[PDB]
């Protein structure tokens, strides 16, 4: 079903996606220039093929890099890789959508992506800053059209420019704004969340499960615990004791575990590193698998509490984590 070498899963669209990938959001001003490309590079070489990233992240020009090198030596060809960017809140009006994929396809020096997503549901002031406030702090909010930037989506894959479409922090509403558009083109394939064993998404899940569309754990790990993001208070997801006790017995990290779970059920995962033994460690999870009772036992460790909440955003008419799912 899944090893090293094969470890792609279908997307609803015809395509497919590999089912780990490496995460490459990194704070800028604690990385150093250079982390992401060598990171990307040790990646390929090490049997990744899904690389997750985002203008924003401000290194997509380091994971291009990356990809272009490696695709020049021969270690892969374009049709190996399969990279994922996204459109953010900044970029929802209809008539941005195209220009701002073009503007990543240049920066990557690639002519499409696999995927693109609306990073998240949210609308906010386009501009040259992608946290757009007022002097009071205000969090400064358009009123948009989820539909409208997701037609503007469809066009862009109408023209070649990226194969597949999806979604990002949606809720079961928002994605059922978009699946019951009228005359819909193409479906998203795939919605990114927040999934682990402290919050597994069991609604969420069956819900993309019952209408074709894979979930991607973004923070598997369960985040770099950055307090500006992330409740710091909370015990930390690696240090589990039954994850790290699941650990002792396959000879595996918690992390391992952790990963090993969500591909087992079908979920995406693209754990971040930028470690050079952790980049190798992460992908190492093909090689072993957890039993009914230990998916079972790990499923149960959900507490349906989020690392990350974005608070900052609670009052958005289009805040995705309100609803139950
Ligand atoms: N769509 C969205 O809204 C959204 C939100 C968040 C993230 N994402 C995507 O999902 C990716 C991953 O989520 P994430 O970066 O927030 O957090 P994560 O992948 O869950 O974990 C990242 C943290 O774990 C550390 N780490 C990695 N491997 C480890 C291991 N084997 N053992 C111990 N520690 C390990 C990393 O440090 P080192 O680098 O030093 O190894 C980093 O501090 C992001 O990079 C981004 O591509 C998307
Ligand atoms: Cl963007």
């Amino acid at each position: 079903d899944l090893s090293a070498a094969s470890h792609r899963i279908p997307l609803s669209d015809g395509n497919s996606i590999p089912i780990i990938g490496l995460g490459t959001y990194s704070e800028p001003k604690s990385t150093p220039k250079g982390a992401c490309a060598t990171s990307v590079k040790v990646a390929i070489d090490t049997g990744y093929r899904h690389i997750d990233g985002a203008y924003i992240y401000q290194n997509e020009h380091e994971v291009g890099e990356a990809i272009r090198e490696k695709i020049a030596e021969g270690k892969v060809r374009r049709e190996d890789i399969f990279y994922c960017g996204k459109l953010w809140a900044t970029n929802h009006v209809p008539e941005m959508v195209r220009p701002t994929l073009e503007r990543t396809l240049r920066v990557l020096q690639l002519d499409y992506v696999d995927l693109y997503i609306i990073h998240v549901p949210m609308a906010f002031k386009p501009g040259d800053e992608i946290y757009p406030r007022d002097e009071n702090g205000k969090w400064l909010y358009h009123k948009s059209n989820l539909c409208a930037t997701w037609e503007a989506m469809e066009a862009c894959k109408d023209a070649g420019l990226v194969k597949s479409l999806g979604v990002s922090n949606f809720n079961r509403r928002q994605l059922e704004l978009i699946l019951n558009k009228p005359g819909l083109k193409h479906k998203p394939v795939s919605n990114q969340v927040e999934c682990h064993p402290y919050f597994t998404q069991p609604k969420l899940l069956k819900f993309c499960q019952q209408h074709d569309i894979v979930i991607t754990a973004y923070s598997p790990l369960g985040t770099s615990r950055n307090p500006i993001w992330v409740n710091v208070s909370s015990p930390p997801l690696l240090k589990d004791a039954l994850l790290n006790s699941l650990g002792k017995r396959y000879n595996k990290t918690a992390a391992q575990i952790v990963l090993r779970f969500n591909i087992q059920r079908g979920v995406v995962v693209i754990p971040k590193s930028f470690n050079l033994e952790r980049i190798k460690e992460n992908f190492q999870i093909f090689d072993f698998s957890l039993t009914e009772e230990e998916m079972k036992d790990i499923e149960a460790l959900n507490k349906n509490v989020r690392f990350v909440e974005l608070l900052m955003w609670r009052d958005h008419p289009e805040y995705p984590f309100h609803d139950e799912y």
